[PDB]
């Protein structure tokens, strides 16, 4: 069923928080005890968020392998993510130790650091040029390149540095400041205005690592970003694009994940953001 049609009728109908309700019930539900260990409990930002033990990321040390952070593979589509949370005061050495094992090109944060007066996550970039950040944990420098800010997102030039070998990538930070604290954006212009970014960067491509995405819990406006993404790709690739079923592709993706789309208003937001992408791309 072409979903434009599904969403009037869903709209007419006003049934969103009954079809959200459907997916909450039928979503996978695997282990996550490597999370719940006591030794992990402050590495976690929230007590009901936890990565699945058969799709966590694991970092590259005998110490302590655990990251909150999930891999989402989308096997058709052929794009993977990594989902993590806002990086936690003592998370930031891991977080920056994953990009670099991980290999990712790009970083998408979709929160401010602070929102309803609240921390949403730690400061884990350089705010200035000559004030690069040390991890003396992971062995990282992080030093500011450039700035870029425009209305709706800021896009920056980092260099990862591995104190140990010496090596330097390039990364860049893709950051959405225009979230709204309550409810989600009224047009999705500048959310998909903000992934054709992304996607013209390389940072989704497969000759790098996957993009690393977050929030401040890494299944909201994360989920939202890679929903999208993945179902516009799907209507490029397929014969029938009227045949790409957002559900299906949701419950798929949360058997990487759980709790992807937290509201019945971020699923009505994905519904449009795919809805107007589709139409501007095919044939602009
Ligand atoms: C929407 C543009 C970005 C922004 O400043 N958002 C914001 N900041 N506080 N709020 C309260 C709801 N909403």
């Amino acid at each position: 069923m072409e979903m434009e049609k599904e969403f009037e009728q869903i709209d007419k109908s006003g049934s969103w928080a009954a079809i959200y309700q459907d997916i909450r019930h039928e979503a996978s539900d695997f282990p996550s005890r490597v999370a719940k260990l006591p030794k992990n409990k402050n590495r976690n930002r929230y007590r009901d968020v936890s990565p699945f033990d058969h799709s966590r990321i694991k970092l590259h040390q005998e110490d302590n392998d655990y990251i909150n952070a999930s891999l989402i593979k989308m096997e058709e589509a052929q794009r993977s993510y990594i989902l993590t949370q806002g990086p936690l005061p003592n998370t930031v050495g891991h977080f920056w130790e994953m990009v670099w094992e991980q290999k990712s090109r790009g970083v998408v944060m979709l929160n401010r650091v602070m929102e309803k007066g609240s921390l949403k996550c730690a400061q884990y970039w350089p705010q200035k040029e000559e004030k690069e950040m040390i991890f003396e944990d992971t062995n990282l420098k992080l030093t500011l390149i450039s700035e870029d800010i425009k209305s709706y997102y800021t896009v920056r030039q980092l260099e990862l540095e591995n104190l140990t070998t010496q090596e330097t990538r390039e990364i860049l930070h893709f950051h959405y400041t225009t979230w709204p604290d309550f409810g989600v954006p009224e047009s999705p212009a500048s959310f998909l205005n903000f992934l054709f970014k992304v996607r013209e960067s390389g940072s989704l491509s497969p000759e790098h690592g996957p993009v690393v995405v977050h929030c401040s819990a890494g299944i909201g406006r994360s989920g939202t970003f890679c929903l999208a993404d993945t179902c516009l790709l799907l209507m490029d690739k397929r014969k029938d694009p009227s045949s790409v079923d957002i559900k299906k592709v949701l419950l798929e993706m949360r058997k990487f994940r759980m709790g992807l789309i937290q509201t019945a208003d971020q699923l009505r937001f994905s519904y449009l953001a795919v809805i107007e992408g589709a139409k501007f791309i095919m044939g602009d």
